[PDB]
């Protein structure tokens, strides 16, 4: 997250690690979201390499132990069937993870809420994207979580020619691009939180930004938008 802030360490505990193994250790990848207590929401294309993966819930510091870590392997993947990976702007950039256990829940670990089917989100709604990406273009992982605040950026605007054109989808969700904050490298698969009728739900999986750079203005962070993907969601899970 370029511009960010550091997060309360029970602000967002919805808010996953997920990581490969990297020789003797482990290394973060991407975020994601836990919307069962053995089930966790991440982009496509965060599992599109063969690696072996574990997921990290309630982790603050990455790089520190904050004595509240459950960590869990990855039983199984489901990406959407109609998933491209060299063809990231076609959309349907979700992939529903299987945990090999369930989690247990606390005040650092809790499911993520997810919005009713078809919702779509008011031009300038305010919005938070959580995670531990870069903290600049072509920069280093941040070591504790980050926030940043992002009003949305509706389909009308983002989608006209010196915001994003065509590459923008209805099944997206914009926002940012005021060229100070923005999701970056590493924040792929996350979190778009945003805050309606007084409750923050997760609205957006975090899915690209502009090869010119993270915080580019009238380039704002594209996100998978969940509420166009419901029914799958949970045809996954009652099947599996
Ligand atoms: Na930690």
């Amino acid at each position: 997250v370029v511009g960010g802030t550091e997060a309360q360490r029970n602000s967002w505990p919805s808010q996953i690690s997920l990581q490969y193994r990297s020789g003797s250790s482990w290394a973060h990848t991407c975020g994601g979201t836990l919307i069962r207590q053995n089930w966790v929401m991440t982009a496509a294309h965060c599992v599109d390499r063969e690696l072996t993966f574990r997921v990290v819930v309630g982790e603050h510091n990455l790089n520190q132990n904050n004595g509240t870590e459950q960590y869990v392997g990855v039983q199984k993947i489901v990406v959407h069937p109609y998933w491209n990976t060299d063809d990231v702007a076609a959309g349907y950039d979700i992939a529903l993870l299987r945990l090999a256990q369930s989690v247990t829940l606390n005040s650092y670990v809790q499911l993520g809420v997810l919005p009713r089917a078809g919702t779509i989100l008011a031009n300038n709604s305010p919005c938070y994207i959580t995670g531990w990406g870069l903290t600049r273009t072509n920069g280093q992982l941040a070591q504790t979580l980050q926030q940043a605040y992002l009003p949305t950026v509706d389909y009308a605007i983002c989608s006209s020619s010196s915001y994003w054109g065509s590459t923008v989808k209805n099944s997206m969700v914009c926002a940012g691009g005021d060229g100070v904050r923005s999701g970056c490298q590493g924040d792929s698969g996350g979190p778009l939180h945003c805050l309606v009728n007084g409750q923050y739900a997760v609205h957006g999986v975090t899915s690209f930004v502009s090869r010119l750079g993270c915080n580019v203005t009238r380039k704002p962070t594209v996100f998978t938008r969940v509420s166009a993907y419901i029914s799958w969601i949970n045809n996954v899970i009652a099947s599996n």
